């Protein structure tokens, strides 16, 4: 079925590719209506960021989360 | 920059997951406005399952193109 191979790439894509500026933690994220957001940095980096103020990684990439628009 | 993330996914993604049918031949796409929609198989294996009755393979992913919807 089409929409699993949207989810399975989705699970692999958030796996293997980690927090941008630790390379460790995972990546902050959120379902935005139909996509799924994927934040560059994990929360802790992010609201790092802010307190340090460096803006450099800020930023997301938004999915689909279906196989069929 | 964002959108290369998605871009650099979108070229990993095609070359990574060959034609679900032959296994070999990368899989047919059209761009469809802001979506690349990636079809299951190549076109010599679509074609062919057309002459052989079989529709189990039809189908495609819809990926946006960009980072931000
Ligand atoms: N964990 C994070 N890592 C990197 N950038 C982030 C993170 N959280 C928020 N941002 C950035 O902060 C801004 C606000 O994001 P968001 O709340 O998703 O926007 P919107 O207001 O459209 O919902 C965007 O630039 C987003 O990329
Ligand atoms: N190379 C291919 N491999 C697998 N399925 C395909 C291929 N080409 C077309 N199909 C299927 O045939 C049908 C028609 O596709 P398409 O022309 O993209 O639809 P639309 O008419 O919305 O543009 C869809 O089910 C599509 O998945
Ligand atoms: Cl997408
Ligand atoms: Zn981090
Ligand atoms: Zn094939």
């Amino acid at each position: 079925d089409d929409d699993d191979k949207k989810t399975n790439w989705l699970k692999r894509i958030y796996r293997v590719r980690p927090c941008v500026k630790c390379k460790v933690a995972p990546r902050d994220w959120k379902v935005k209506n139909k996509h799924l957001r994927i934040y560059n940095m994990c929360k802790t980096c992010f609201n790092n960021s802010i307190d340090i103020g460096d803006d450099t990684y800020h930023g997301h990439v938004d999915w689909l989360m279906y196989a069929d628009s």
